[PDB]
């Protein structure tokens, strides 16, 4: 755009490349992404929330869109690897995984999904908030993506699929924070889907009314046994395990919300710590 500065390059999205761009008018410092849309991007400008990344204007010129966001200075991804051999504290893990559910809880009650949701679209500042980028972009549109954090509902081909799957993701997101290791690393979709079955069990139709009859389920598919939490999450205590198990859940039906995540017993001492972040 004319009117922005671009600083740097940040990286590749799933749309387009994402710029730092600081306005020639105003003087502040933002995120913009080159990317029936118009009017589902323009009612995400009234989705504002301290835990969703502030879709600051949607400028529409030469047949190109882009959209301006807020800027924070380092997403989940790299915060992940840069603490790779210390770990996150679980403090701080738990003050992350407990905000997203807010932006998530709030995101759902207005009817509108992620339906991408992965370490590097969460975004970090220095107060120790954690924010969801990029959310109801996939409803108004549609090198290689990650499947690392799909629901298996996507997966088994399910073509209305429901909030929920924002909840499978941050719990695969939860679940790679503890351990510092990526829960389903899928390097295709039947390879994806074959790891969270030798993981949690091959769905059957008593963990999951409908799933012989979902479009891509096929009565070929081998049948692995449930492996118990404690080998999948290690040293994550008995309240952080009951949480991943029911965000988790193969039905999306049975699989916990939002709003009812708040209220597991794994938030009861629940604080906002300060990060160490080195930008
Ligand atoms: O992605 C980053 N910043 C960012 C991205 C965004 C919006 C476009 C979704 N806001 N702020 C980033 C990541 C690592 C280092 C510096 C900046």
């Amino acid at each position: 755009m004319e009117n922005f500065q671009k600083v740097e390059k940040i990286g590749e999205g799933t749309y387009g490349v994402v710029y730092k761009a600081r306005n020639k008018l105003t003087g502040e410092v933002v995120a913009l992404k080159k990317i029936t849309a118009i009017r589902e991007i323009s009612l995400l400008k009234e989705l504002n929330h301290p835990n969703i990344v502030k879709l600051l204007d949607v400028i529409h010129t030469e047949n190109k869109l882009y959209l301006v966001f807020e800027f924070l200075h380092q997403d989940l991804k790299k915060f992940m690897d840069a603490s790779a051999l210390t770990g996150i504290p679980l403090p701080l893990i738990k003050s992350y995984l407990f905000q997203l559910l807010q932006g998530l809880a709030f995101c759902h009650s207005h009817r509108v999904l992620h339906r991408d949701l992965k370490p590097q679209n969460l975004l970090i500042n220095t107060e120790g908030a954690i924010k969801l980028a990029d959310f109801g972009l996939a409803r108004a549109f549609g090198e290689v993506v990650t499947l690392w954090y799909r629901a298996p509902e996507i997966l088994l081909g399910c073509k209305y699929y429901s909030t929920a799957v924002d909840i499978w993701s941050l719990g695969c997101i939860f679940a790679e924070m503890v351990t510092r290791r990526a829960l389903f690393p899928g390097d295709s979709e039947i390879d994806q889907l074959f790891r969270i079955f030798r993981t949690l069990g091959t769905p059957d139709e008593v963990v999951w009314p409908g799933v012989t009859s979902m479009p891509d389920y096929k009565p070929s598919f081998p049948k692995w046994a449930r492996q118990d939490f404690s080998k999948v999450v290690p040293p994550l205590d008995e309240d952080g395990r009951s949480l991943l198990s029911q965000m988790l859940h193969y039905d999306p039906n049975k699989r916990i919300s939002a709003k009812a995540a708040l209220a597991h017993p794994f938030f009861q001492d629940v604080t906002k710590p300060v990060p160490h972040l080195r930008l």
